[PDB]
């Protein structure tokens, strides 16, 4: 019951010696996801379901995990979620039904 | 200036064919394609710009085109085009960005 | 010894959720899999690895699981399927081969 | 009316190139492509029907047109076609459908 | 012959608006890309080889137009290129070696 | 702490298998591996670093684990492996970022 728990934690783990040894390069990553998520237009909510869509789509569990957390963080609903992978299933078929199954489940863990 | 007018109606020329020749297919591809779209917790315009953040990250130019022209008849402003490609960027990094130019640039044309 | 059983029925557990909470697009996408499966010119088998392949392809344990499990039930052979897996082998090069490599293991597993 | 046989030549063009500076990796790859391609429990047809499918997940014009060519030459029929299009549509989804198009195009201009 | 150039003055004509329009989205990506690039254990050359290889994999026009650009810029040779490109179509088949025979075209335009 | 070698050995106990089963198949791959990875203008080092980056923006664990395993035996260095990494997540953004992570835990791995 903690599968993206750990996978997140693990990858943390590994981007903190990125930010120490490649401090350049993920200063200016940061600048980009700080510039990309910035409420606008769109709030915060929708571009973090933006983003699932997006990770579902690249079959990214990490990236699942990291945006199912965020997601609760900023209290999308259930149903957003559902709205949201639903798209994806249209725009990837069999595959994203497949990661739409992993969202479902992260979003579920880090809602505990 | 007429690239994704021609990209659109050249996919539509044989989409014709398949719902003739493959009208099984075709239905339950209708079906999946209206239930993901509908207005729900989020609304059509904010599911098309969903659509529109995975056509660039899929590098599908038919796909940017057809949901470039859905934005305009739904009235995305450029403002929420630009926000959602920036989410792209963010999960797709340079070849993402060259799909952000080709949206931005099917979005101006079907503005016309 | 039980990777994809495991695998298959933890997506299974929620797919069932969403068919009872997203039951139009549940419908619609299993509409859309019925037309693309069901026997026609080609037979269900032979629909099944073209699915394998593509599942290779797009590098889904998920689909690989599924889609194994479909070929045992459909008495695929074991050479059909290497036959299969070679041609995602020629089409997508080193990444395939891991993937080839991982459906081998989920048709031995589901063959027992 | 020539989109594919344009896209197919101007390619060709290039992997003469390639078979007089590389021939090591082009016959190394040529090894790959026969061993994969060659009659065995799957006919070379239904193994160019995967191809097909491959290149339409893939979402590459040049295979497209390449593998048309070949069906052609296989007698692929065009029912024969279309489903294995349908397969690749409900593994890819909308832009899956948008290569079925590209494919069906360039199987009717080869047809010619 | 100036397939590569039409496409790169076209995308960057885009660019230049969103560096207007989303110059925070703009500057954490160039950011994120001198980083990236930069001398360092690994030379600049060596650098855009890799970031080729990788347009390749990502099957990306734009992509493979802006490196073959700066390869040349960056005195690459022709034998450093094909290299790159083989490993590219090692790491990915078929549709590989059709990039590949892209990304050859656009250094030659680009050599001009 | 033994993650990739476990992945690593249960993909080797598959290709056994095809090498077997499939050997007309597995020696035209070798072929293609080897032509592609041989030294020339660029070092077999210098090659396996464009295979990582290349198994890091395809997300395969597989290919990460394997391409780490021979850096290792290459003598690449920590640095010119995080430099590597560098310009894939230039090249793939957020989703690149996690499998980097994925390859250093690979690479240290293997480094004991």
């Amino acid at each position: 019951s903690d599968k993206f728990s750990h996978i997140t934690k693990d990858i943390t783990t590994q981007l903190a010696k990125f930010r120490k040894e490649m401090p350049e390069l993920m200063t200016g990553f940061s600048s980009l996801a700080q510039a990309a998520t910035k409420d606008g237009a769109l709030d915060k909510k929708t571009k973090e379901l933006i983003a699932m869509a997006l990770a579902v789509a690249k079959q990214c569990p990490g990236c699942i995990g990291f945006h199912s957390q965020t997601l609760v963080k900023l209290q999308a609903t259930r149903e957003e979620l559902l709205e949201t992978l639903g798209m994806a299933v249209y725009m990837g078929g069999g595959p994203s039904l497949m990661y739409a199954a992993e969202a479902l489940e992260a979003f579920e863990e880090f809602s505990k």
